[PDB]
């Protein structure tokens, strides 16, 4: 994608070389926002080949308030192997905050319930966001939520989203996140019989893994292609009642895939 | 200042009308980013006459963990009035997350300290993060975060930051939480003996009120001043222990003020 090669550059020409938590040392840049009108095309990179069933899972696995990783397995998705416990738990992640936030109290918060009937009764509040940065409970998290905050907006009938990543992998997580959130808005705009907006992309730490340099030249020197267009098939009776076998993805003709290492 | 003219610019020129909450109505933009290298000088709004005893204090009412009104009440500062109760409470807001954000197991977090230890110790860390946005205690406060979620970045000896405001008062909000903020980092800095870099702003809902508009056009049809200095007289022992007096702005020849109402 256009934007997203772009930001790749920028890393190279004017990041500064950190040594990082990992100890494998990356090239980042602080600060950067992207915009993806949705209505242009579904934003899944081309300058690669990327694969829908991780992405999809893992969001429809987030979406049922799932920390552990079996859901995963059963559908042959390995992305967070490397941080599962013994018994494949992850603790309090993403999919626990975004279904079941712990007040002090104990009680529980449903960030999408309470999202989904402000885009129904409320539409133009300025408080439509899901948070997964639940400061009581990060230091029982695998890792810290990388994708941690994001706002729902709405005008002239048009959904729109903005994402806070704080912590980005430029080469391996950035394409999935983008993508991950796109769908998400597709999902909450066929919910909310709403037409899709923007997805803007805010990240923090920006960087780029010293160990990534070579696939990064590679992809860059590669001409984005047009991007696909997804169509949902089914509209279930609700935001959590729907199924890989929902999503198709028309016209995707991405060049071959980049193998690439993973910090842990 | 020009970024902030340029945004003004840029609500009129692509925003959309919007009601809200308060029922005045907007004129609004999703998603925005700006930049201030804080080298340059402080960024204080020069197109219009900024009332600096109040950012200041309120401030420091912030990072005293206070929430009643007391504090600005005998300083003068009325700018939270409107919002506090019969005895001027405003509920667990900014002061209380920020150094006592309460878990669900009976602790309390002190967001400002672990980032002063973090900013110490592992300045690489990308999870140098304070946040606002307490979802479990979202309903005991007078009015939700408004700037919710700001994050650290060291960096050659410098130090950057950046806040997420999920949805912003262009006119009144804007540069006064621009002027706070950059004071937090100066202060940050001086405590870790580094240097100040850039202070990125990031908006979700960024708009003007529809009753802001003539003023809007007014302040736009001036040029903007050279920035004031910023001066500290004194190194405290801690973030916690700075005075009103310990601040000095020089250099400040801003145009005349321009009044507006606030939407409640
Ligand atoms: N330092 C680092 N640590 C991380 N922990 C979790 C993430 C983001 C989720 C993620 C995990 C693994 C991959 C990955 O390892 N992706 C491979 C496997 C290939 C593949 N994936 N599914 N089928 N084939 C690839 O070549 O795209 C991509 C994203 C992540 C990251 O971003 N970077
Ligand atoms: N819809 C709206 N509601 C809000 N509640 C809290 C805020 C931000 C804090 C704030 C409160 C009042 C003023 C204000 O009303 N500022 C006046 C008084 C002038 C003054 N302040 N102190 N001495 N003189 C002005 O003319 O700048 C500015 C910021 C705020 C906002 O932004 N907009
Ligand atoms: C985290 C998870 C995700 O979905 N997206 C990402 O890009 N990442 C990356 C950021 C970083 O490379 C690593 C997390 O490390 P840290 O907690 O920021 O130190 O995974
Ligand atoms: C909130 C507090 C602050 O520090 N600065 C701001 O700009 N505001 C503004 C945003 C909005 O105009 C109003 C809060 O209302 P809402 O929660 O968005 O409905 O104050």
């Amino acid at each position: 994608m256009k934007q997203y090669l772009e930001l790749m550059q920028k890393v190279l020409d004017e990041g500064t070389q950190k040594n990082d938590r990992t100890g494998t040392g990356t090239l980042s840049i602080f600060g950067h926002q992207m915009r993806f009108n949705l209505q242009d095309g579904f934003p899944l990179v081309t300058t690669k080949r990327c694969h829908l069933r991780s992405i999809i899972h893992e969001l429809l696995w987030f979406l049922q308030g799932d920390t552990n990783i079996a859901y995963l397995h059963e559908n042959n998705v390995t992305i967070w192997d490397e941080w599962a416990d013994e018994n494949g738990d992850l603790g309090p992640v993403y999919g626990k905050q975004w279904r079941a936030w712990p007040t002090p109290d104990g009680r529980h918060i449903d960030q999408i319930t309470t999202v989904l009937n402000q885009l129904k009764n409320d539409p133009d509040s300025r408080r439509i966001i899901v948070s997964a940065w639940n400061v009581g409970e990060l230091d029982k998290m695998a890792l810290a939520p990388c994708h941690a905050f994001f706002q729902f907006y709405v005008a002239d009938g048009k959904l729109s989203c903005q994402l806070y990543q704080r912590s980005c992998d430029v080469f391996l997580g950035l394409p999935f996140n983008i993508a991950s959130y796109a769908l998400l808005v597709h999902m909450m705009a066929q919910q909310c019989d709403l037409e899709v907006g923007d997805f803007v992309w805010t990240g923090g730490d920006t960087h780029l893994y010293s160990n990534h340099m070579d696939q990064t030249h590679l992809q860059l020197s590669r001409e984005p292609r047009p991007l696909p267009k997804l169509i949902i098939k089914r509209k279930p009776e609700s935001i959590f009642d729907y199924r890989f076998e929902d999503f198709e993805i028309e016209g995707y003709d991405p060049h071959p895939g980049i193998k690439a290492p993973v910090a842990i």
